[PDB]
Order: C-alpha cells, then sequence, then structure tokens
C-alpha cells in the first residue's frame, strides 16, 4: 500500500511535461487529455511557451483549469544574457503561463560569476511576480556537479527570490538523481526557506519507485504534509503511465 | 539585364528573409542573420518564428546591421477564429522584441460566412502592436481563398480592421503567391484609397529574380516607381536572394 500512497499522491504533484524538438500543438493537446487521469489530475503541463495559449484552451474545454501551466525559459542553455532571459519571461508571462522554469546561468558560476546569476533569477521573478505567476529556477545539477556549487545555485537562486529550485533541464547527460535532490532540500532547510520555496527533481525520474524515493526525501526533511503542490512537483513524462500502472490503469 | 539587375537589387533590399521551418534552431537563425547582410545590401527584415527573435536581434546588432527590422508570424499557418489566442501569441511576439507581426486572418471563417471575427482579430491584434510601435501585417491566403471576390473581401477587412499590411500567404499550403492574386490585392489598396498607410507583401514560392521582377512591376504600374519602398513593400521569401545575387553578379 505504501508504492501506492506514494505513486498517487506523486501523480497529483506532477508538471506533466513534453519539451521536444518535433513538438506539436497535436502532440501538446494530447498531453492536456492525459494530465486528466481516471485518478486524478496531475498539478500541471510543462510545454514550450509557443503551446501555451492552445494548452490553455484544451485543459479549459475538458473541464480541468485547475491544471497549471508551466513553461521553460533561457532554456536548456542557461546564458548568462539576462536582457534575453527577461525578454523570453516576458513573452512567457504574456502568452498565458502560470509558472515559468528559468535556467539559472551556471557555467557563469562555474566560472566564479555569482552575480548574474543573482541578477538574472531577481529580475525574472520581479516579472513573475508582477503578472502572479511563480518563478521556479533549473540550476543544472549534472553541469555542476559539485556539491559546493550545486549547494551555492541554490542559495542564490533562494535569496534573489526563486519560488521552487529544480534540478535539471532534462537535455543533459546527467539529471535528476536522489543525491542530487538531498543537497538542494538541504539547502532550503538551512536556510529556513521551505515555506516559500518548493522542490523540483526533473528529467530521468521514470518510474514509482523513483517517485517513492523523491518523496521519501522530502518527508524525512520537511515532515509528511510538506509535499504540496505548492512546494513539490515531478517535472517528468513517461512517470505518469508508471505510476498509473503501479495504481492499477 | 539592366533592368532586371535593376529591380534585383531594390528587391533585394525590401526582403523579408525568412526561415519557419519545424527544424529551425538558435543556429539556423543566426545563420539567417549573416545572409541578410549581402555585400550589395542589407534586406529590410527578416522573418522568424517568435522564439528566436532575442538571439535575432543580438547577432543582427553585433554584425553591425541594427537596422535590419524583425518580423515573425502569430495565428500560424492555421488561422483558426480564436481571437483571445491571436492576441495571446502577438502580446508574446511583442515582448519578445518583434518589429513586426505577421498575423494570419481568420479565412476559413470568413469563408464559412464569418466577416465579423476577421474584422475583430485583426482590429484587437493591431491595437496591441500600436501600442507598441510594431507594424502589423495581414496574411489573408489566398491560395485557400481561391475566388477573386473573396481575396478582395479579406483585404478590405483586413484594412478596415487597421492593417499596416496585406499579405498573400503563409508559404504553408500548395498555392501561395501569384501575380493575379498580388493584382487583386493591389487594386484594393487602390480603390480603397490607403496606399499611403497599406502596404502589399507576395509571401510564399517567390523563388526567381524574374518572378520578383513581375511584382514588383505591378506596384510600379498602379502606383508609380517610388511607391514600393520598406514601408510599403515587402517580399515575403528565402532562396529568392540567391537568385537576386546571382542575378547582380555576385
Amino acid at each position: 500500500t505504501d508504492l501506492k500512497a506514494s505513486s498517487l499522491r506523486a501523480l497529483k504533484l506532477m508538471d506533466l511535461t513534453t519539451l521536444n524538438d518535433d513538438d506539436t500543438d497535436e502532440k501538446v493537446i494530447a498531453l492536456c487529455h492525459q494530465a486528466k487521469t481516471p485518478v486524478g489530475n496531475t498539478a500541471a503541463i510543462c510545454i514550450y511557451p509557443r503551446f501555451i495559449p492552445i494548452a490553455r484552451k484544451t485543459l479549459k474545454e475538458q473541464g480541468t483549469p485547475e491544471i497549471r501551466i508551466a513553461t521553460v525559459t533561457n532554456f536548456p542553455h542557461g546564458n548568462d544574457d539576462i536582457d534575453i532571459a527577461l525578454a523570453e519571461t516576458r513573452a512567457a508571462i504574456a502568452y498565458g503561463a502560470d509558472e515559468v522554469d528559468v535556467v539559472f546561468p551556471y557555467r557563469a558560476l562555474m566560472a566564479g560569476n555569482e552575480q548574474v546569476g543573482f541578477d538574472l533569477v531577481k529580475a525574472c521573478k520581479e516579472a513573475c511576480a508582477a503578472a502572479n505567476v511563480l518563478l521556479k529556477v533549473i540550476i543544472e545539477t549534472g553541469e555542476l556537479k559539485d556539491e559546493a556549487l550545486i549547494r551555492k545555485a541554490s542559495e542564490i537562486s533562494i535569496k534573489a527570490g526563486a519560488d521552487f529550485i529544480k534540478t535539471s533541464t532534462g537535455k543533459v547527460a546527467v539529471n535528476a538523481t536522489p543525491e542530487s535532490a538531498r543537497i538542494m532540500m538541504e539547502v532550503i532547510r538551512d536556510m529556513g526557506v521551505e515555506k516559500t520555496v518548493g522542490f523540483k527533481p526533473a528529467g530521468g525520474v521514470r518510474t514509482a519507485e523513483d517517485a517513492q524515493k523523491y518523496l521519501a526525501i522530502a518527508d524525512e526533511l520537511f515532515g509528511a504534509d510538506w509535499a504540496d503542490a505548492r512546494h513539490y512537483r515531478f517535472g517528468a513524462s513517461s512517470l505518469l503511465a508508471s505510476l498509473l500502472k503501479a495504481l492499477g490503469h
């Protein structure tokens, strides 16, 4: 019953995603239908900005307007041009995004520049906050690699106003891992910002067994009631099929 | 010849150098920006999908051609009749930094008998663009409208709704720009007397210097040789550029 319990919980915390070079309106429409499962709705969908308008219409017409729409900006590169990252974020807001997952300029941080990351996140947060849009920040743990760098990127993002810190883009060699997730959640804990900052493991999370492990870390650090939609999301795709299977669907 | 060479340079400077492919990337757009800066002059603009505007702007600036405009497309290529969606995409295009937005008119709705939605859609998008000092071109998709009466009607509605340019096609259907469609649309501009405020843009399938010459000849005939400047005429094309340069000995 433990795996079934965690699987249903994980399903309801999913940011059902599709960020492929071959994405089409038709594929996103299908994703919206998938988000409305036989056992409940996912927390949201995560798609490229251009698909937001049609996705919003699709979710509304099937009676699931509560399924949030997240998107990505400064993605997947995480370049350090704040003007470009901000323009993309403002465009995402204009398209109608409920949430924007922006990529932190991690290569700049690896090069010893902590200021550009703070300013980039802050600028995007200011834009999102003014539009009642939540901002998640992707630090790309797989590329940062070192615990110190993962902690630093998390810390900077939090100080700059991140509403969520996310592990990866799903576009690099290594993405979410239990180890990286624990480090990032430890930062939220050490900074005492668990009430205002959520966590989102993303990329490579494909099985119900994996999801259970990620939620176990959250429960361990913040108590079993902490991981609600405002504080936890699963950036995944095929994971949904695995969760549904564990639930007999 | 001499006339052909002259029309080719003129057409080059009026080109909205385009790339709107499913396999487009930042790299391909950067290459497009480089192509827009030719040895005999710069194209009037580039036309790309909204998401590529920021990097395109940076690329044009770094190569010393900030005067090359950036046009994009919305409600594309479908021309659906949902005004909220068309408007949202247009506002996003503006936010990305577009100088011009080429929106697709709800042509199937018009064909089904709805003249009002086209007026309302263009008007809503024009309002957003004008508020940001962005020009709005309206694609009526002549290849699908097919009939002369429908082409004139879509052009008239678009103009009344505030179009800054009327454009023939998306380039995503079989039949796009044709000399006949261009003449019909320009005749509407002439008949309505809006040549000072409304430009024309033949788009799709315009591949040769010879073709470009014919399209410009129609404009010169109807409005005089000095009418077709960047604010009033553009070529929505891609491979055309190579043909124009070849005609010029480049």
